């Protein structure tokens, strides 16, 4: 695939700092979508506002685990069937901890942000379109969590 290295070449300026970019991402997340923010429970308290949730050693070790499954998928970018079960069962849990489906279509939008704004004029419109299929099939995969 060209995709594949277009989203393998993207990839590494942002796994260089996944944190800092991670942050990015989910800062966006809550300025789009703060509703999510009462769903990352830890020690059975709610973030009162997106930054509370920046100074969570749990929620900044989510961002890190966030990143992580991106780097799954782009170490597997040429063929995702192998992370399937895996993402099928992290959508499952996903679904538990009460995230619907549909706001994982914020999420992926805000990693189209993160990846704008690290990558200013490296983010061709080939390398959006690249990562939003990407980004897509993962979700795919993850669908399959909430049995459909
Ligand atoms: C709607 C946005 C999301 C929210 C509200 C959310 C929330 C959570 C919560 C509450 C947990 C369990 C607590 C924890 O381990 O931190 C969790 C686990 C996790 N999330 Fe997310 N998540 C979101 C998106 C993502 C995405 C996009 C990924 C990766 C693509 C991801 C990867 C993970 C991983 C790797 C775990 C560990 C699951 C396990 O095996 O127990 N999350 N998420």
């Amino acid at each position: 695939r060209p995709e594949s290295e277009l989203i393998r070449q993207s990839w590494r300026v942002v796994s260089r700092s996944p944190l800092e970019h991670g942050t990015v991402l989910f800062a966006r997340l809550f300025a789009l979508e703060p509703s999510l923010l009462p769903l990352f429970q830890y020690n059975g308290r709610q973030f009162s506002s997106p930054e509370d949730s920046l100074s969570s050693p749990e929620f900044l070790d989510h961002i890190r685990k966030v990143m992580l499954v991106i780097d799954a998928a782009v170490t597997n970018v040429e063929d995702l069937s192998s992370l399937e079960e895996y993402l099928t069962s992290l959508g499952r849990k996903h679904r538990a901890v009460g995230v619907r489906l549909s706001s994982f279509s914020t999420v992926g939008e805000s990693l189209l942000y993160m990846l704008e704004k690290s990558l200013g004029p490296d983010f061709t419109p080939a390398t959006r379109t690249a990562w939003s299929r990407l980004y897509g099939a993962v979700v795919q995969a993850m669908s399959r969590g909430w049995d459909g």
